[PDB]
């Protein structure tokens, strides 16, 4: 099985992985930048290796330096966490070919679900409901485009398969496609674009799944990620309000079927749009996500532990029927940023006071005297609460945040406090545009 794992990430996720590894007696190699010598997970690691200077491009995206670090320590596997190289098939390919286990799916399954039209193909095939759309790439024959666009009706949206554009009227279609195409070739190398029916007030609802090398696959309810700001999630909860065991079972089961159809491997998320009682699949994340803890709180599954087990060729430690959703969980992403302008706020944390008590979980690499660096994201902590009901999780989050002291830098804690007392948020079922409007 796995005796030594390279942690090819940083911050809170590298510590989350270290904690999992230590619990299983798996030896940890922490690959780190110059600027990340002082990370909690790095100081707690069994072996450490500087893989290059502060910029992520010459460190955490340094495919050769990480593989090299695996070769030298005689590592068995590599955990890419989230972001960086986690969705990079070329990296996954270079890992498997160099004789190590990539903790996550196989290269050909990453490429497949990385391309959104071919991903959408798979989900239609598995009986999984998708957005009314082009059902494939759209051609430059614009007569044929108007036809599909007028079938689904306006507004429509044009997305890249591997930077999207809302079209409100037929008058602005022809140009609006050729634009989106030309941006992609110059940017993402791939001129391929597809149409969907643009949903104006959807909720963002994600199903968590696990698939193993034994042919088992499970769904672990959903998360509502609707409370976001310009493509950055701010609060997450599980389960998603309004969604029943009946609907959870159905679309949950269909995501589990799909995992097997495509020979999916490890932890993964099916993202959905949710409007007017109906689910519409949009894309799939082939990795562990930031907001995994809220799912852990309501299922008592250790998603990173199962990632390690699955990667070692073990079956998932439990069966679909052993999972029951109990209570409700909230995660506030605590960022070192100005709570109104969202300008990063790096520098020394002088005093940290973590909250605690019943139903309060604190996932953070930050400690008193830790300097939040400029070179990466602004996330410093994930504050997660559990309650028997949505009300208690919210009230518990409120008390937890007013207990949280972070001196020396600004945080978005005042933002979280605003959201948690918002009457619409308390009511629940706020769509994906709510936070932007409220900040007006
Ligand atoms: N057909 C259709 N209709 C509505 C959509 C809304 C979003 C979206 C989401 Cl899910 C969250 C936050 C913002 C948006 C979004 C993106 C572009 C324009 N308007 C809203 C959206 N997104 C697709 C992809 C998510 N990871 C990011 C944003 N796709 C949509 N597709």
């Amino acid at each position: 099985m796995l005796e030594k794992v390279v942690i090819a990430n940083r911050g809170e996720i590298a510590l989350r992985i270290l904690r999992a590894c230590k619990e299983l007696g798996i030896k940890t190699v922490a690959v780190h930048s110059t600027a990340d010598r002082d990370l909690k997970h790095v100081l707690l690691a069994d072996e450490t290796i500087c893989i290059g200077p502060a910029p992520s491009a010459k460190s955490y995206l340094n495919i050769p330096a990480i593989i090299a670090a695996a070769e030298v320590t005689g590592a068995d596997a590599i955990h890419p966490g989230y972001g960086f190289l986690s969705e990079n098939a070329d990296f996954a390919e270079q890992v498997e070919r160099s004789g190590f286990t990539f903790i996550g799916p196989t290269a050909d399954v990453i490429r497949l679900m990385g391309d959104k039209v071919s991903a959408i193909k798979a989900m239609k095939k598995a009986g999984v409901p998708c957005v009314p759309g082009s059902d494939g790439p759209v051609s430059n024959d614009i007569a044929k485009n108007k036809e599909i666009a007028k079938r689904i009706g306006y507004p429509i949206i044009i997305k890249a398969s591997g930077g999207m554009r809302v079209v409100r009227s037929e008058d602005a279609l022809e140009e609006s496609i050729a634009m989106t195409k030309a941006e992609a070739k110059a940017a993402f190398n791939n001129d391929m674009v597809y149409m969907e029916k643009y949903l104006e007030n959807p909720r963002h609802v994600e199903i968590q799944v696990l698939a193993d090398t034994h042919g088992n696959a499970v769904y672990l309810a959903e998360r509502d990620c609707s409370m976001q700001r310009r493509h950055q999630k701010v609060v997450e909860e599980a389960p998603a309000p309004g969604i029943t065991e009946e609907v959870r079972r159905d679309i949950g089961s269909r995501c589990a079927n799909a995992c097997v159809e495509i020979g999916y491997r490890g932890a993964g998320t099916f993202e959905f749009l949710y409007e007017n009682g109906e689910f519409y699949f949009i894309e799939m994340n082939t990795r562990i996500q930031v907001e995994h803890p809220v799912t852990e709180m309501i299922t008592g599954v250790d998603l990173v532990k199962e990632q390690l087990r699955i990667a070692a060729g073990l079956p998932i430690s439990f069966k679909q029927e052993d999972i029951k959703v109990k209570g409700h969980a909230m995660e506030c992403r605590i960022n070192a940023e100005d709570p109104k302008t969202f300008l990063p706020s790096p520098g020394k944390v002088n005093h940290l006071h973590s909250p605690g008590g019943l139903g309060v979980r604190w996932d953070s690499h930050v400690y008193g005297g830790y300097t939040v660096p400029p070179h990466y994201d602004s996330m410093i902590a994930k504050l997660i609460t559990y309650g028997d009901t949505r009300e208690v999780a919210i009230r518990r989050m409120q008390n937890a945040l007013s207990e949280t002291i972070i001196d020396g830098i600004k945080t978005n804690i005042p933002l979280h406090e605003l959201i948690l007392e918002d009457e619409n948020f308390q009511k629940g079922g706020t769509n994906i545009h709510y936070l932007e409007k409220k900040l007006g």
